[PDB]
DNA sequence: AATATTAC
């Protein structure tokens, strides 16, 4: 039995392609219940794998493990599936993202929340 | 959960 119950998100997308700007786009509607205040996307191409932070506006409660699945829009569209966390610290999460990034492969939307 | 071994 599967519950993520928090207002910050570390996602991680492993063998995951999508060009980040996508992910961030369709992330935002799937949270859309949530009101994400921002969000951050990384694509790290060396196990090539997304990372996803997302600080929403309310408490969002997570049951479903594969809401937040995201397929390709092209041959052969895959599922790709995340694994789902609560941010323990969202300074923290945002530094190992970044870190790992060229600033091609990042997306950011909104205004980072500085968490107390 | 459920990708996978990536994931503060
Ligand atoms: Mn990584
Ligand atoms: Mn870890």
């Amino acid at each position: 039995r599967f519950r993520v119950y928090s207002k910050y998100l570390f996602l991680t997308y492993p063998q995951c392609t999508l060009e980040p700007q996508y992910a961030l786009d369709s992330l935002r509607t799937l949270l859309n219940k949530y009101e994400p205040l921002y969000i951050a996307a990384v694509r790290e191409l060396h196990s090539p794998h997304l990372h996803v932070l997302v600080q929403n506006k309310l408490r969002a409660s997570i049951t479903n493990p594969n809401a937040l699945n995201l397929r390709m829009d092209t041959s052969p569209f895959s599922i790709f599936h995340p694994n789902i966390q609560a941010a323990k610290d969202c300074n923290q999460v945002r530094d190992f993202i970044t870190k790992e990034v060229s600033d091609v492969n990042t997306a950011e939307w909104g205004t980072f929340v500085a968490v107390s």
